[PDB]
């Protein structure tokens, strides 16, 4: 089982590590044919990235001919590239996709999944929502339930920030602390302007409801310190059959989301049978990589 | 695929209704070979139960020769019978089991599952713990992680009664108020036994659980089930405001799975006929997909 690993920051390295910890027998035949980053292509499975050749992901894909692409690269919300056209071409080749990269599914879910459905190709995408906390994969074990509405906290960075702000730390200081900790990048736009949460609710509305939505259809706002006096604020993502949105709201103590704090995330799934809530870490590179690994083993069991 | 439905109270009625609701392409070829109750054997798929033959689940097993036994009969916590010997005969014939009956698994998990593993037979058992809220099946989507500890609220009723007590409506009134919407912590004890066998690998039976139910004058207390490699117990505990279980009130279950990677918690409605039947139905589809 040959993997092409696209991306190698912290999530990529954590993925490589988990895989080599032999946590499952389904993973005995798994090889890393290559790893591709901004700095080139490494045709070897080593802990540190040293490129062997110049080139992008398309060149790597053509040279390696993997069985699976593991996509842990950064979300590009402008157009989803190069991941979007990379997924389309791989699926046509009967190449499976495992992704934590939100952008292509947030932009072109129906385009991706129809084509995957037509070619019998499997897409792991647990890592796109709530990292290693089953969200996509939770729904997989709820077959035949019809989802009515979803509601949750879907962004680790802004939750950690709004948690600190509830404790008397300023927006600015909670920002710098999220960055020192790695949860937020030097440019935290996607988190703080709410793109990330909006991407996630888009994916969930697509997969769980069956709404044919893109991130364009989502009315969203991020965080900024013009927020309510004496409230615990949460960046709430919502979707049903009719609407999908993300906004920071005052949370009351009776809400099952009130105490979902720090990098913790939660999802409330209301179905025709029941209303369930799941909670766990929303960020952390080990967590995100574990989402991808969960998909990998599931793919190996033919359970995607 | 031919089912034998064992039990036809509310859960079994709810399962038969769900199955014909055309919920999945996986369920297009599924037929009910027969339904068994304590009054006998109906060899037909109908809404109303009327016996075609007298005789027990063993006679029905022989007469129908099904592919799958769906067990939604009531828990017999004395000895797990007839389900426990039924399951053994089933597995030995290559017949899969989907169950909501806690008792056989709570009393003799290792005996059932060693047999099934050696014979290659899949068991669906989601409905035994937290009904239709993925618990057993949550851990199925957590592959390659090691479960260090479990914690939770595994009985809706006791949880609901405890909710009113701390709120003001103390033990006497809360007892009576509960019955209007309708205690020793036994039911949580069976559920935690199953969770400990499957997720931790502790070869526990119900007799190993140190369990105590609610008292009259509790000095926010919750009925808490817990397991790890060392211990399995159910104690009423005053729970800290920092707990993610603190807000789990009413007729609700919740489960905190702690692995080497992460700590996750799932919460849903406790136990109900449609919920319970949905757990069995989920397992059925999962089994059809070969994902058990
Ligand atoms: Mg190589
Ligand atoms: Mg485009």
């Amino acid at each position: 089982m040959k993997l092409l690993l696209f991306g190698y920051g912290n999530v990529g390295k954590a993925f490589r590590k988990l895989l080599h910890e032999k946590r499952s027998p389904e993973l005995n035949d798994v090889i890393i044919g290559g790893i591709v980053t901004r700095r080139g292509i490494m045709l070897q499975d080593k802990e540190d990235f040293t490129p062997d050749l110049e080139g992008d992901v398309f060149k790597a894909f053509e040279k390696i001919k993997p069985d699976i692409i593991v996509d842990v690269s950064s979300a590009n919300y402008n157009n989803g590239e190069p991941s979007l056209s990379l997924y389309k071409e791989a699926i046509k080749d009967g190449v499976n996709i495992i992704t934590t990269n939100k952008a292509p599914l947030a932009l072109a879910f129906n385009e991706i999944f129809s084509l995957a459905r037509s070619k019998g190709v499997k897409i792991g995408f647990q890592g796109t929502v709530m990292s290693g906390t089953p969200s996509i994969n939770l729904y997989r074990v709820l077959p035949g339930s019809r989802v009515i509405k979803i509601r949750g906290i879907l962004n680790g960075t802004t939750n950690f920030i709004l948690t600190l702000m509830n404790k008397g730390v300023s927006f600015e200081e909670a920002l710098k602390e999220a960055q020192r900790r790695g949860y937020a990048e030097e440019d935290p736009t996607l988190d703080i302007n709410g793109f990330d949460a909006a991407a996630k609710i888009t994916i969930l509305a697509n997969f769980m409801i069956g709404n044919s939505v893109t991130i364009k259809d989502v009315k969203f706002e991020g965080i900024n310190r013009d927020l309510p006096k004496n409230e615990k604020i949460k960046l709430i993502a919502y979707a049903d059959e009719k609407e999908v949105w993300v906004k920071p709201l005052p949370i009351s103590q009776d809400d099952p989301l009130y105490n979902v704090d720090g990098v913790e995330n939660a999802l409330e799934i209301t179905t025709d049978i029941q209303s369930i809530l799941i909670r766990g870490p929303g960020a952390g590179p080990v967590n995100a990589a574990y989402g991808a690994l969960s998909d990998l083993i599931l793919l190996k069991r033919d359970c995607l």
